[PDB]
């Protein structure tokens, strides 16, 4: 009756520092942290603004899905939090080169403020493999 | 080992505008996108404001749950963005017309704006059926 | 087939003031709602601002994931609302008297407004144990 929980850690995103986990996978859902366009080495957001950042962003989910067993195909849901709404269309173009088809579903809105100054954050759920569109 | 994973996609809510999709079913968990009042027909916010945009809304999240097999009652966790927190009775009074009893885990709040100039967002959460409740 | 959905209710924690239930669990996850800073006995918000308000915003949610079998070590993920962003430092220290290891993943930001001129909101998804890494 026990499911695993294992607490994803990887070198290539930023490390935690704090009471929170890169992501959590739990009977094949993963919980992705919100992700900022930190480097990973440096610990500072790259510089550009929302552009940079989130690449970056994008590039550290990329790796906590890879240390995951997992690529962008497999995220079902995103929640992408802006400093300033008018951003979309650069953040969407920058978006779609990561996910590339058959696109999670979404929620988007712009905060007030997100952690270190940052332009963009993004937190995701994604489901281990394999799936498939097959009722069986 | 595999599991169902599959896009919601209804002619009878509203087109993406970004690189989204309405919903993704995954194993009995469905995820469903941000709703804003939306015309489904026209593409655009209906007009009046807050009450009609949550109605629109409402409705649009409705269609996804139909085309995912579901209804409201499927539905266990939501989340209310408002671009003016003092507009809660009046959302709550509408949210009730869909949502009537054992009703769905919630967050809401005020964000500072929201996609199209949108009044109302508001995600979900549903399970597929059949649920039996305790 | 049938999965059983149970709402969550514990007079342990502040009841709903809207059309939302403590929280709800579906085949193990369990969504539950935003938490602030109030008083069961009172469902007014404690006085002394963030700190106090986090404070007991946390332990309401302690109560219902006790009321579901559960404590904080089930937590997998939780999102932190807060009024001022400034308050990072002070909840997160309150936030480690209740998260120990294995840490759930996180969001963390500021939003415009809070029910009730609330300084902190948090949300969280909890599994039903038991949990363990092999």
């Amino acid at each position: 009756s026990s499911l695993i929980r294992r607490v994803i850690s990887t070198a290539k995103a930023p490390g935690a520092i704090g009471p929170y986990s890169q992501a959590v996978l739990v009977d094949r859902t993963i919980y992705i942290s919100g992700q900022i366009g930190m480097d990973p080495s440096s610990g500072q957001l790259v510089s550009g603004g929302v552009a940079e950042e989130a690449k970056q962003a994008l590039k550290n989910m990329g790796e906590i899905l890879k240390a995951a067993g997992c690529d962008f195909t497999n995220v079902v849901k995103t929640t992408v939090l802006l400093a300033d709404i008018n951003d979309f269309n650069t953040v969407n173009e920058i978006y779609k080169q990561y996910f590339k088809s058959n696109f999670p579903a979404r929620a988007a809105y712009q905060v007030a403020a997100l952690p270190k100054g940052s332009r963009i954050e993004i937190e995701a759920v994604a489901i281990q493999g394999p799936l498939t569109t097959a009722s069986l």
